[PDB]
């Protein structure tokens, strides 16, 4: 259930509550950074292929949370 | 990938600049991987630029920091 400004402030849609990660999922692709209370989720997966993300979950904030670190940069 | 040098030597290093700070973009998407080291927040930019950046490149530090917040996870 959710991490809102009310129980759906929220903008992309049509997704399920538990994957997992039995070899992969890799990149996610979010948007906007400065149109919604937000903006939106993509995830591109399982043979490159794509889901979309708002507003109550787990495998999606260790996603966010586990994507943001495998490598380090500036310019490399 | 973190701190590097030469004329691009790692799984994404293109991008390469100057921006600052947040205020506004397109899209923002973290990671396009599954594999190696490879991956970024590659910022997609108001009248473009793709970016590939992240942990190292400050602004990008933040930025990811700074938008995280802005953007959800799916249904219950």
């Amino acid at each position: 259930q959710p991490v809102g400004i009310n129980t759906s402030t929220t903008c992309c849609y049509r997704f399920i509550n538990k994957k997992i990660p039995k070899q992969r999922l890799e990149s996610y692709r979010r948007t906007t950074s400065s149109h919604c209370p937000r903006e939106a989720v993509i995830f591109k997966t399982k043979l490159d292929k794509e889901i979309c993300a708002d507003p109550t979950q787990k495998w999606v904030q260790d996603f966010m949370k586990h994507l943001d670190k495998k490598t380090q940069t500036p310019k490399l």
